[PDB]
């Protein structure tokens, strides 16, 4: 292996956009590039975005995930 880059600066971030009260989100922070997502437990079926990416825009590419649905097997 050798160096990488470098560099040091402040970076703002997309925004709060809160958790959904259906699953766990993981990332609390939310940085330029930074991926949130998310998980619903069981007797319950992804009904969104499982993981979204910031857009440096102080905006997110889509809005929270939910869970709702039966069963798989």
């Amino acid at each position: 292996g050798s160096s990488g880059s470098s560099g040091e600066i402040e970076k703002g971030g997309c925004g709060d956009p809160g958790i959904p009260a259906y699953g766990k989100r993981t990332g609390s922070s939310f940085l330029h590039g930074d991926t949130l997502t998310f998980e619903c437990p069981a007797a319950f079926e992804l009904v969104g975005e499982r993981v979204i990416t910031c857009q440096q825009n102080n905006q997110w590419s889509g809005n929270k995930p939910s869970c709702s649905g039966p069963s798989s097997g």
